[PDB]
Formats: C-alpha cells, sequence, structure tokens
C-alpha cells in the first residue's frame, strides 16, 4: 500500500567537491561544507578560497581588542577564505569545538560554527580554537534548488572529516576531494 519509506539527502556535515566538468567558474574546483540543509534550502562555506587580507588583518580592520596576549603569531599571518557570494561582508568562523560562544552552531565534536564577534577576541591568543578558518560570506541555495544541483553534473558528495578543512593544505583540498571519490581530473 504506502510505507513511504525513503533515502532524505540530508547533506549537512557533508562536503560539496566540485566535478571537473562544473560549469559555474564561480565554483570551479570548490569544496563546501554544508553547515545546514532543510526544506527552506541549504547554507554553505567553501573550504579551499583563500582570499587577500589575513586573518590578522581582517582583526585590525575589525578593530577587535585582543583578550589576551597574541603569541600565535604565526596563525595569524594564514589568509580567511570567501565563503560565498552571499553576504559577502559578514563573518563564518568555522573551527573545533573550544569553548562557548554567544553564537554557535555545533556540527559535531570536531567542526561548529560561529557567527558571534566575541570569538574574534581569541584569535591568535592561546584562547583560540585549535583549528579554525574565517569566511566571508556563504554559499546559498533555496528551497529545494540544492537537490536539484545534484542531479545534474556538477558535483558529488561524502561524509566530512575536519582535517580536510583545518589540515590538509588549500591548494589539495580539491585534489584530495575528488581522489576521494575515485576520481582524477580529465586528461
Amino acid at each position: 500500500s504506502d510505507i513511504e519509506v525513503g533515502h532524505s539527502m540530508n547533506l549537512t556535515n557533508h562536503f560539496l567537491v566540485a566535478m571537473p566538468s562544473m560549469k559555474d567558474p564561480y565554483f570551479k574546483r570548490s569544496v563546501i561544507y554544508i553547515c545546514e540543509h532543510n526544506q527552506d534550502g541549504a547554507m554553505g562555506l567553501m573550504i579551499n578560497a583563500p582570499i587577500d587580507i589575513t586573518v590578522g588583518g581582517m582583526l585590525k580592520q575589525v578593530d577587535i581588542e585582543p583578550a589576551y596576549p597574541q603569541s600565535h603569531q604565526e596563525n595569524l599571518k594564514k589568509p580567511v577564505f570567501n565563503g560565498g557570494p552571499v553576504s559577502e561582508d559578514r563573518g563564518f568562523i568555522l573551527h573545533r569545538p573550544r569553548d562557548h560562544y554567544e553564537s554557535s552552531m555545533k556540527m559535531t565534536d570536531d567542526i561548529a560554527v560561529t557567527t558571534s564577534k566575541d570569538i574574534l577576541t581569541v584569535l591568535g591568543t592561546e584562547a583560540e580554537p585549535e583549528g579554525y578558518i574565517v569566511a566571508l560570506g556563504y554559499s546559498g541555495w533555496s528551497a529545494g534548488q540544492l537537490e536539484v544541483e545534484l542531479t545534474e553534473n556538477s558535483w558529488l558528495t561524502i561524509e566530512a572529516d575536519p582535517e580536510l578543512i583545518f589540515n590538509t593544505p588549500v591548494h589539495e583540498k580539491w585534489q584530495k576531494a575528488i581522489q576521494k571519490l575515485g576520481i582524477s581530473p580529465a586528461q
């Protein structure tokens, strides 16, 4: 009769790996982490789009006063990324759970997203999360719209792992992703 057992492709906590046959140049070789996926649509952040300014630079720009000495002087030269085209003037810290921030969303035991200024004060200080990348703007899809992009020859997906986000070099994030899908670019 009608026992509607399905699949429910919720892609939250999943990675979006661009195909070598990607048309859109804005995602030519992107790897997006879905932070939220539901009937309203989907929200994601680009993991390998390093911007010009550095994490330290953006802080200075925002004139954020650190709450402690900035010992981690080196992680402060690391760059901030291009999260996506939507709200390019908004911040999104994707990191490994450390402390409690006013406005934070926990994905797992190793991944969470903080969007409150508070977190900015610990960056560069021993109090900053052991792993984090700062993104500006995010990637958005309308209701179901993402669900349809999949049936197209644009993306492929696999559950996410923190290392791919806070460890492997940018230049290899994509290269290792598709490879993880048993594949390699054209030629």
